[PDB]
């Protein structure tokens, strides 16, 4: 009945103050040249970056930089990032033209997404940070003790 | 603290809660097979690569990731870490046995001194990208503009 053009503040837990800021990380080019999420995704990109090893160095079993590595990677990938995404109906907002989305998209939008975030909450890297890990916490370390990649 | 410790903290304007913490970011893993700077290196480079693409993102007059990766590529060269780190003469608290320092070793200090100076703080990414940017966003903005 409701909700289509947003709900994901709903499952981010985050309203943001400015929502074209939300719109564009949600926004491809080949549907709007003026404002897309590449900027964002640049800055995402790091910022998970950082929230993840972060992660990995707390709870990996080891510490050693070699059984770090192959792990980081995976939960680095935009495979494992669309794994995230899922769970945010990711590919439902997205602003994208023709039919092709694909899986590039989707984990550099998982990025500008948390970036806009960021940008949002005033440059709040714990907040944002922690908003990040009540939703995948969970996930990342379970894909710890398995040892993926 | 220490009779050495003390200062690196002033430079740094940073004094820890936890002395072991700084120490271990300063120590080379011939010195202490136990606890040396490895994994503190890890942290602290997703680290810094986070504050410094965060400037990037803001400061750069180009937006254009095309443009943007270029300087990021310098900003975390293990030659420009080495020029943030003379600022604190980090060679001088590097813990290392048999064997001398490199500009290496010192880029990876410098890595680890951030993750230790973000754990001993709480976890605080705020405070310590302030501490960061107190410390360095001068260099980084004469920097963005070509500063050779
Ligand atoms: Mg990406
Ligand atoms: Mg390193």
């Amino acid at each position: 009945g409701m909700k289509m053009l947003e709900q994901l503040e709903k499952k981010l837990g985050y309203t943001f103050k400015d929502k074209s800021l939300l719109e564009k990380a949600l926004t491809h080019v080949s549907y709007s040249k003026k404002e897309h999420y590449e900027t964002l995704e640049f800055l995402g990109d790091a910022l998970v970056n950082f929230f993840i090893v972060d992660l990995l160095v707390q709870y990996s079993p080891n510490k050693r930089e070699g059984f770090l590595s192959p792990l980081k990677a995976y939960l680095i990938s935009e495979e494992f990032f669309n794994l995230l995404a899922q769970k945010l109906e990711l590919h439902k907002f997205i602003r994208i033209k023709r039919g092709k989305i694909n899986e590039t998209i989707i984990g550099d939008v998982f990025e500008a997404l948390w970036a806009a975030v960021y940008i949002d909450s005033g440059r709040d890297a714990n907040f944002t940070r922690e908003l990040f890990y009540k939703l995948f916490k969970e996930d990342i370390l379970s894909a710890i003790k398995e040892g993926r990649h």
